[PDB]
């Protein structure tokens, strides 16, 4: 009874305060490393002490076997004796030293009350993720398999320089490097592979083109390239490589693979846990005088305030670096003046509303906080002092969110991440916090040791690395932002292979899992909880025949088609610009025919009120328009031309004949109202983080540079300081003051530095900038300012995961509104479609298997009876997966025995799979193919045969074609591992599913498509003389349909439209040449920022969008099939 009695006053929610106090200031304590001499051993002395306190803690509550029952109290136990082994003769410089220390940062689950709850449902998110990872797994193996077979060995191609006159290789393989970065130049020798420059033959080498780890030579290297495509974690990059070592046709494999795997993969994952995740929530005197003047606080009063709160809005939104003296006094004096008046009204409340109940309010201190920080701010006026907190006024803006119910619903969501959804903001605050201090732990030593490796040729040290531990944090949330692969390299090459994968891997699969769990959480909780009459009837007649409408829709195929050869080699082609110009006004006059028979039968009321009808007249205007001032002497005028850049409107005359594409315009077009009020309430509060980006570095990122050829260098700060030093140095002509194209230098260009660190691209350029700056006319410096990270992961939480989270939850809710309304109608999908969709319903239900009648004849009986059975089915099963580990093991540049054997192999693999193909017919006789399965099998069967017998007829016996062709011929193998799906029922479900969401699918890719030919014919147009820097080249350019379209699928996905944008934002020397010698757009190969901001941003966003609604269409059939 004594240890109940010291149990009643030795536990409770205060000694569940003292452990987690203790083991968080056990946890900051271990954050830092060279904690203070002779405290070293004092801390770990007193945290020692803690154990003892728990173990006679247990004595007092349970029992020595009782305690281990629960598998938390193991960790404990592992935690004392660790602990008192070290006290005496233990190693005390290894590396799992305090990597065992490192899970007592673990130990907060057990103390904190719900967090254990939590971490359950988060074993049962991953308990359901089995088949999904099962088909991952099946399906990233496929595609490394077909990778393997494909560009196996390409990727060690480069322009190797000639000889002049031979023993061995004669001296090492000069390369050449790409112009912009120290890469050496990958080519090819197909015709659309990649050409070297002149003295230059193209040879396979022995290395690989990152660190030697970019591959598609084994099965290994080739399961990883696919699981990066699938992250899409720099996959351009890959892509832009492939594509230039084997051919721009091999796009489409790509194209199959970032919808396949990387889309609907990221769908069915998504799918698997909400579903889990809403199955858990589911389951469960003189003052008295004052007093009434002070409470004279009426309508107006606080109409006053909001006014006053928006003009100070938008004049600290009026900032930039070239700001005038009176503007800038301007500017001061209005702050001043604000300031004041808000001091005013908060010394008049308080005195009015007595301080005790003023306080009472959660609104009252928020403003007398702001205002508090305002006047400390007016009173220590430095220039430059605590900039962040001379933006802390903006969280006035707040105020708005009584009267802007989008406002409060972003306010509520935030609010709860840290409130009825805390548990898993401090779960994903604990795994960041353990992976960062592990990864500096095991790694820490190794990034100091061997950075020489992995820096910049002209750095001293890798810009993210993990010797210290803000970096480990930087790079763990660099991580969850999806890029984790530059830094694996980076690692693998400077530490221990093993740990860099484990680590990676571990950080980005469940910091991952965590996040969405977060996500779909707050969605879920915060959202859910008389001649002239006979000749227009004649008319009425001829325009809805059904072979005007197809004559009509031909015609505008055929206009639209003829847009696409108008690219930069049309000028060469002497006949094709008369044929095309031919074409154009014989178009142009028969669409001015349409729109007269439809102005005769319609009639002018019906042909003007309806909305298609408008766009036609628009477009039949703005070519006669131009046709008219191509055959007078106006064409060269710069409205004119202008106007004429609008003939790539001409393909959305296929928009209203077309029903699949009207239907889903028309869903947009439903959408768009809230997308509108959405959109406003981002602008505000990423307003609140462009002005505080503004007042940070406004100015700060002009630098020097040293220009030779076409790659530019950071002149070293021992030459070069100021801009003053930068000019005096400029003596060999070769010195540039430029300026980083994507700044902080107002609130216009702040928004688009914040769509790249939003959508994280290009935000490492803008990143590493704001962490060198230094004060104005100033040469940056390596890190000086390296605590500015921060800002970027506080935009990165509040601005990116915040806002979208908001974005989504209204999205869903307006679909669900209209679905509801449409009587919960299937939206993009056509009335014929639908029939399609109840006859695929009504197949995936059948049961029935109607048995086949046995053969009567004896010997076909007994093939019947001993095909029949399950053992057949198992055996050959268990061939097919011998088969696939046999095509496992292909390796480039293996040796010609193992070729010999692997041939032989598959000439018996496809010898017994012919005869069970020949014992199953002679079974089966027309049973055999009134199956859907057998009918695979034995197309895959005769197309594995042909491919044996097309192979041996066009080997070296004949026409040796290029060897790449046999390479295509051999991916007949892969069938024989897609019939595995027969077994597995739960990748034949996943795969129904995906079935029955192509149709809605078809229409939204078709839109897709027209919005890619809209945009191709824009950027041909506008993009095709600017210099060859960043991601524009000689392959991916605008300057042909085929080049603009490879660089408008890379960035539909978003990926490298920074790369893109970079070329088109010159303006000037030294990166463009303004009067070049022969280029007649604007003279030059400088490009159109105002134009090109305006093209990469619009498509982004309708990209966004477009795939948002296939999100929510394939997620619904996934439901509706679950
Ligand atoms: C930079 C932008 C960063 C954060 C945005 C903060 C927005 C602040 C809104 C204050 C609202 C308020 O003041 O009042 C709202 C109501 C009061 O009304 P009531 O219902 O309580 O009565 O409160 C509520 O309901 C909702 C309570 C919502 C609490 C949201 C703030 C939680 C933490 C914010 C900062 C996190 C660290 C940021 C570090 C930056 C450096
Ligand atoms: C893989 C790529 C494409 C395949 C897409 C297949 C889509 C259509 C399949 C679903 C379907 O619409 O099914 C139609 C019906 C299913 O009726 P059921 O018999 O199940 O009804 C049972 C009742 N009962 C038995 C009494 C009759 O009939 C059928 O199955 C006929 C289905 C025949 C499908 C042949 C597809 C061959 C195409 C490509 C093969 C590529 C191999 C090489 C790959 C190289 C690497 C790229
Ligand atoms: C490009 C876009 C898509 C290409 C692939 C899309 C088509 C995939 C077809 C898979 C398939 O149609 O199978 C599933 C059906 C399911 O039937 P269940 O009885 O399980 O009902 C399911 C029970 N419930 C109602 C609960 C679901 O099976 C059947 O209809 C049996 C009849 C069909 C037999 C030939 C079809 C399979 C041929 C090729 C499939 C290969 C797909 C490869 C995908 C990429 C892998 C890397
Ligand atoms: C809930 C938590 C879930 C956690 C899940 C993730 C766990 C990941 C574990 C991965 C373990 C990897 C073990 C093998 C690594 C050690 C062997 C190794 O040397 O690796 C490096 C290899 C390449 O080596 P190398 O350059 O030729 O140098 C070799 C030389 N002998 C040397 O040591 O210097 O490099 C390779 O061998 C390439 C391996 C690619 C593997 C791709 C895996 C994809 C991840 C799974 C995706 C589906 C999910
Ligand atoms: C929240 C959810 C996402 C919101 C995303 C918002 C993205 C908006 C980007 C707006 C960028 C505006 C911008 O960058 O202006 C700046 C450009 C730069 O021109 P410049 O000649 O090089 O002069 C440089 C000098 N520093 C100067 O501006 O003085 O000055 C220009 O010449 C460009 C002027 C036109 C820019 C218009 C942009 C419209 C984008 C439409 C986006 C919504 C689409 C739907
Ligand atoms: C998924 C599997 C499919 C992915 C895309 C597979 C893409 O392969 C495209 C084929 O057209 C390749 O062309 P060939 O190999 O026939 O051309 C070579 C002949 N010359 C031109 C060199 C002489
Ligand atoms: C769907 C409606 C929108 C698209 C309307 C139909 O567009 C089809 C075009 O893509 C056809 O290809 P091109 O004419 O671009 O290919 C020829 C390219 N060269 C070789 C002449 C340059
Ligand atoms: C750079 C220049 C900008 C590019 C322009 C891009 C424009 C995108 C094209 C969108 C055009 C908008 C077309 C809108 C389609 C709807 C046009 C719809 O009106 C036609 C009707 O037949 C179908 O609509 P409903 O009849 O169902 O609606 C009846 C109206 N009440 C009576 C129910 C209210
Ligand atoms: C109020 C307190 C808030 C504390 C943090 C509340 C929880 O927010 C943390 C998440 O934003 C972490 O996600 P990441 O920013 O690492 O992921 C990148 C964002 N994407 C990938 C989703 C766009
Ligand atoms: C981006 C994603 C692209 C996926 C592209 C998916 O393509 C699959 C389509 O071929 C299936 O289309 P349906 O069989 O539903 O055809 C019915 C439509 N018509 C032809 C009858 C009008
Ligand atoms: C630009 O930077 C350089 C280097 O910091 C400045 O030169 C120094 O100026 C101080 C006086 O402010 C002298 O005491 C140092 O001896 C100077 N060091 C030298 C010669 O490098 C230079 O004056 C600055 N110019 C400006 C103001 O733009
Ligand atoms: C260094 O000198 C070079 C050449 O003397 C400067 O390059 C000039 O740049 C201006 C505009 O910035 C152009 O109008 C000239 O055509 C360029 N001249 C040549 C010959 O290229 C460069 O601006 C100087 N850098 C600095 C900032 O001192
Ligand atoms: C303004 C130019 C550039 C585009 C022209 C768009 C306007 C005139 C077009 C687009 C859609 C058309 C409308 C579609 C809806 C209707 C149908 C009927 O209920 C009355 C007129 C009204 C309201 C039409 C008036 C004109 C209209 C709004
Ligand atoms: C079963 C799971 C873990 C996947 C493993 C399948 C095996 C067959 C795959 C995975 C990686 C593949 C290896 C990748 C690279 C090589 C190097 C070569 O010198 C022998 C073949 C070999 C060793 C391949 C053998 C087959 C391989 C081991
Ligand atoms: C009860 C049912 C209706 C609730 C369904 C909730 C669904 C629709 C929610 C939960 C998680 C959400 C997804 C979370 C992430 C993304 C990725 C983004 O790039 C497109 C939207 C998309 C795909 C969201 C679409 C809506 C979504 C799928
Ligand atoms: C080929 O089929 C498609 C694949 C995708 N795939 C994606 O993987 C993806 C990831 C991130 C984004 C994305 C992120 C941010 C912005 Cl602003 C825009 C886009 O897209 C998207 C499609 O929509 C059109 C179509
Ligand atoms: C390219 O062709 C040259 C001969 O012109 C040859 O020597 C070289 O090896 C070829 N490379 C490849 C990979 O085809
Ligand atoms: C820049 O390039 C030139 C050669 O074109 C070189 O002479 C100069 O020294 C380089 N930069 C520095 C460090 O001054």
């Amino acid at each position: 009874l004594i240890r109940r009695t010291a149990i009643k006053v030795s536990v409770h929610s205060w000694f569940s305060l003292f452990i987690t106090v203790t083991i968080l200031v056990n946890c900051v304590c271990m954050t830092r490393t060279d904690l203070p001499e002779k405290i070293e051993y004092v801390f770990t002395v007193i945290y020692t002490f803690e154990a003892l306190i728990k173990i006679l803690a247990r004595g007092f509550c349970l029992n020595e076997f009782t305690y281990l029952r629960d598998p938390w109290n193991w960790l404990d136990f592992s935690v004392i004796t660790l602990a008192y082994v070290g006290t005496a003769i233990d190693l005390r410089g290894i590396s799992g030293l305090r990597t065992f220390r490192v899970l007592r940062a673990l130990k907060t689950v057990s103390v904190i009350p719900g967090l254990k709850v939590i971490v359950g449902a988060l074993i049962h998110s991953v308990k359901k993720l089995a088949d999904v990872t099962i088909l991952t797994i099946f399906c990233l193996s496929v595609f490394a398999l077909v990778g393997l077979q494909l560009f196996k060995g390409n990727l060690k191609n480069k322009c190797v320089k000639n000889d002049m006159a031979y023993s061995s290789h004669r001296k090492p393989d000069i390369y050449i490097n790409k112009r912009g970065t120290s890469d050496p130049l990958l080519c090819g020798n197909g015709s659309d592979s990649g050409h070297c420059p002149d003295g230059y033959i193209c040879l396979k080498t022995s290395d690989n083109p990152d660190f030697n780890y970019t591959s598609f030579d084994s099965f290994a290297w080739a399961f990883l390239s696919l699981f990066r495509l699938m992250t899409q974690d720099s996959w351009e990059r890959l892509y832009q490589q492939t594509l230039r070592t084997s051919g721009k046709i091999y796009m489409i494999f790509f194209v199959l693979v970032i919808f396949l795997g990387s889309f609907y993969l990221v769908n069915l994952i998504l799918a698997v846990v909400t579903m889990a995740y809403e199955e858990q929530n589911q389951a469960t005197w003189v003052k008295l005088k004052t007093i009434l003047f002070g409470l004279v606080t009426d309508p107006f009063a606080e109409l006053t305030i909001t006014l006053c709160i928006v003009v100070n809005t938008i004049f600290m939104a009026m900032e930039h670096h070239g700001m005038s003296p009176t503007f800038e006094a301007m500017l001061q004096i209005g702050n001043i003046v604000f300031t004041i008046f808000f001091t005013a009204e908060m010394v008049f409340k308080i005195i009015a509303f007595d301080p005790y109940y003023y306080f009472q309010k959660k609104w009252n201190i928020f403003d007398c906080i702001i205002v508090t920080v305002s006047l400390l701010e007016l009173g220590v006026a430095k220039k430059g002092s605590l900039s962040v907190l001379r933006s802390f006024r903006l969280l006035r803006v707040f105020k708005l969110a009584k009267s802007w119910p989008t406002l409060n619903t972003l306010i509520k969501i935030i609010g709860n991440s840290v409130g009825a959804l805390g548990n898993l903001t401090i779960i994903l605050a604990i795994i960041v916090f353990v992976f960062a201090l592990v990864g500096k732990q095991l790694l820490g030593e190794n990034y100091r040791n061997n950075r020489k490796n992995i820096s910049a040729p002209h750095e001293d040290w890798p810009r993210w690395h993990m010797h210290d531990f803000f970096h480990s944090f930087l790079i763990v949330f660099r991580i969850l932002c999806g890029e984790w692969i530059e830094n694996m390299w980076a690692c693998m090459e400077v530490g221990q292979k093993s740990i860099c994968l484990i680590l990676f891997l571990t950080v980005m699969v469940l910091g991952n899992l965590v996040v969405l769990n977060l996500f779909i959480a707050l969605l879920l909780n915060s959202f859910f909880a008389d001649v002239g009459w006979q000749v227009r009837k004649t008319c009425y007649r001829i325009v809805e025949h059904s072979w005007f409408e197809s004559f009509i829709i031909f015609m505008i195929l055929l206009s639209s088609g003829s847009l696409a050869f108008e690219d930069y080699y049309l000028d060469q082609k002497p006949t094709v610009k008369a044929l095309l110009e031919y074409t154009d006004r014989v178009f142009t006059f028969i669409f001015v025919f349409e729109m007269l028979l439809k102005w005769v039968a319609y009639g002018f009321k019906k042909y003007f009120t309806n909305a298609w009808c408008w766009l036609d007249f628009l477009i039949v205007n703005i070519s006669l328009i131009s046709l008219t001032a191509k055959i007078l002497e106006y064409s060269e005028v710069a409205p004119i031309k202008a106007l004429r850049t609008l003939r790539a409107l001409r393909p959305l005359r296929a928009l209203s004949r077309f029903e699949g594409m009207r239907v889903v315009v028309d869903a947009l077009v439903g959408a768009i109202p809230s997308i509108m009020n959405v959109l406003l309430v981002c602008l505000i509060f990423w307003l609140i983080f462009s002005i505080m980006g503004v007042n940070l570095f406004a100015g700060k990122f002009w630098r020097c540079i040293n220009y030779t050829d076409g790659e530019f260098s950071l002149v070293p700060l021992s030459i070069v300081n100021n801009k003053s030093d930068c000019k005096i140095q400029n003596s060999t002509g070769s010195f540039f003051w430029v300026n980083v194209k994507v700044n902080f230098d107002n609130v216009a260009m702040g928004y688009l530095a914040l769509l790249q660190v939003a959508t994280f691209k290009g935000w490492m350029d803008i990143m590493y900038a704001a962490v060198d700056s230094r004060e104005v006319n100033m040469q940056p410096k390596w890190e000086d300012n390296v605590y500015m990270y921060l800002y970027f992961v506080i935009f990165i939480i509040f601005g990116g995961f915040f806002t979208l989270n908001l974005f989504v939850g209204v999205i869903i809710d307006n679909f669900n509104q209209q679905k509801k309304k449409l009587g919960g109608q299937d939206i993009f999908m056509t009335e014929e479609q639908k029939k399609y969709y109840n006859a695929m319903k009504k197949l995936g239900s059948k049961k029935p298997q109607k048995p086949i009648p046995r053969p009567l004849n004896k010997f076909q009986g007994f093939v019947f009876d001993i095909v029949t059975r399950q053992a057949f089915d198992i055996t050959i099963m268990v061939l097919i997966c011998l088969n696939m580990i046999t095509m496992m093991v292909e390796t480039d540049d293996q040796s010609e025995e193992k070729t010999k054997i692997l041939g032989k192999i598959n000439q018996f693999f496809v010898a017994v799979f012919t005869g069970e193909c020949v014992m199953k017919m002679f079974a089966l006789r027309q049973y055999y193919f009134t199956n859907g399965w057998n009918v695979f099998d034995f197309i895959v069967v005769v197309l594995s045969i042909a491919s044996l017998i097309f192979s041996a007829i066009l080997k070296s016996l004949q026409s040796y074609f290029s060897p790449t062709l046999f390479r295509v011929i051999r991916l007949a193998r892969i069938g024989r591992i897609l019939r595995l799906i027969r077994a597995a029922k739960g990748i034949r479900t996943l795969l129904f599913a995906l079935m029955m969401s192509l149709p809605a699918l078809f229409n939204i890719g078709l839109l897709l498509f027209l919005v890619m030919f809209i945009y191709s014919i824009f950027g041909m147009s506008s993009f095709p003389h600017v210099r060859w820097e960043a991601g524009i080249d000689d392959m991916f350019n605008f300057q042909t349909f085929a080049n603009s379209m490879l660089c408008l699928f890379q960035i539909t996905t978003s990926a490298g439209w920074d790369g893109l944008l970079s070329p088109i934002l010159n303006t000037g020397p030294p990166y463009c040449d303004p009067n070049l010698p022969n280029s007649n757009g604007t003279r030059g190969d400088c490009g159109s920022p105002a134009v090109g901001i305006i093209f990469f941003t619009t498509y982004i966003i309708i990209s966004f969008l477009i795939m948002v609604n296939m999100y929510i269409a394939v997620i619904l059939e996934n439901f509706n099939v679950a």
